């Protein structure tokens, strides 16, 4: 339903409010450098800080903004079953064309937990949901046999699974044979992906380097492996530093620079440590961004 | 402030509603066996699914009944320092005794976010606060370098560690030398952790052997080892069991065995697979619980 270089946009925010200004500003830019579509209020853009009514204002900016030019995908995971149900229906009446759903946090629910999780959810609200993997931040991890059940529930459409691993990406695509679309959550390790049958990447690079991160997409769309390879190399340095600290630290810093926002983190988030400013300017300039 | 057994209490459910009869009857059951402390609203009393106002309403319910005759400790952890500065608040304002605050989750705030968030909580709200760093559910270490840091503000009174490791325990006695007090926040290691340096537990087994558990932490503080130790081999292949899927479900399960409350759980979390009612079960009725 989607593919190629999907940006899991920033929250831009201004003394601890949205920054709507700013967030319209970035929907423009990323339609203006080929972006294939939009997550909102994804991790990058703060959602484990951000209040239910932020989120919502979020999604609907970005989706009013976008004006059908690029599909909006909503991130509405939320850790309980009934309260993710609720703000998955907002996300979809507000005209979000798919769900970015996290699996729950912190709480460590069991496989059948997950499966009965996602199927009331999608079974509660008519929209296209994409999984979200990311053990490494919530301590929860979906394996490929519970992949391969909920891809039996059609609106389930896809998966971001950001662990990195080649084997679960090959593991997901050998259980499921097509029935579901894999897309990376790992800007380093996404060309391979994009060359071994993940369908795209939900990107935190596309923040900053979206031109760049649509072409390598395009390319590995296209089978030319060495070009994909190619910019995937060139973006290497940039990849590395904005995980220096928890992203969206990083990217922020970078976004700031850039001059797209005021950079602002909502504590306990914190702006990126003034030791790792020297490396990122320099790779932002070698990249011709700043 | 604290000492010995501190129960995290499990939160009665009923029709997918806080279950203030049963909650109010487990508050006389442990003034009844002797428990030390109550905690409201932990991760035990599922935290991660419930709403603001069930929390308060946990809360308030537990502090209530108390009327005093056995101390309260509210969770009030929130990912948003904003947001855990108003819960922590209203938790304090209801009449708790100290607020128990884990770190945010899922979101991986650097050190220095951790000493911010906590500093401006301690700053803003005249409360006891114990922190409660869990990296296996959270994601998020806090370095016993950072507690040595948050022990100088002195409404920081102790800290739940629940890594179970006992390296952890001494580098924190090392580098704080009474300067903050360490509750073991795994039952597991509970006995080593007592006879080591720790104040006491905040136990999950407690709300199941709530009187085995309070002797064995007295012997602990009482400087007798081999009695100590006695019944922590008696416990633990109960400590084992509550773990087998993730708390609370076991624990819940076990309490349903003994008719305190319903059993039941919030989505995503599922009643305990049948697979361990067996060894579970044979566990209460060896240690005659059942
Ligand atoms: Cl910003
Ligand atoms: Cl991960
Ligand atoms: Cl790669
Ligand atoms: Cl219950
Ligand atoms: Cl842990
Ligand atoms: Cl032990
Ligand atoms: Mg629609
Ligand atoms: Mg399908
Ligand atoms: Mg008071
Ligand atoms: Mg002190
Ligand atoms: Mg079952």
């Amino acid at each position: 339903m989607f593919s190629g270089s999907i940006v899991a946009l920033v929250t831009p925010m201004r003394n601890d409010s949205v920054d709507v200004h700013h967030l319209r500003e970035l929907v423009e830019f990323h339609i203006a450098k080929g972006t294939h579509a939009l997550v909102a209020a994804g991790t990058t853009g703060e959602a484990g800080t951000l209040s239910h009514s932020e989120k919502l204002l979020v999604i609907k900016t970005v989706i009013e903004q976008a004006k059908e030019r690029v599909p909006v995908i909503a991130g509405t995971a939320m850790n309980a079953t009934k309260d993710c149900i609720e703000l998955t229906q907002q996300a979809m009446e507000y005209g979000a064309h798919a769900a970015l759903i996290m699996t729950p946090a912190y709480i460590k629910p069991t496989q059948e937990g997950l499966y009965l999780h996602y199927s009331h959810i999608a079974q509660s609200v008519a929209i296209p949901i994409i999984l979200y993997n990311v053990p490494g931040r919530t301590a929860c991890d979906m394996l490929p046999e519970t992949v391969a059940r909920l891809a039996k529930i059609s609106n389930i459409i896809g998966i971001k699974e950001a662990t990195g691993q080649m084997t679960r990406l090959q593991q997901i695509l050998r259980l499921c044979e097509g029935s579901i679309d894999v897309y990376s959550g790992d800007d380093l390790t996404a060309a391979q992906w994009l060359l071994s049958g993940a369908k795209g990447v939900i990107s935190v690079t596309a923040n900053v380097a979206a031109k760049l991160m649509a072409k390598m997409c395009d390319l590995a769309m296209d089978d030319d492996q060495a070009g994909c390879l190619r910019i995937q190399e060139q973006l290497m340095p940039l990849h590395e530093l904005l995980f220096v600290e928890s992203n969206p630290i990083p990217v922020k810093w970078a976004m700031k620079k850039m001059g797209l926002i005021g950079g602002e983190l909502r504590l306990p988030m914190t702006e990126l440590s003034e030791k790792h400013h020297q490396a990122l300017e320099k790779v932002l300039k070698n990249l011709e961004l700043i």
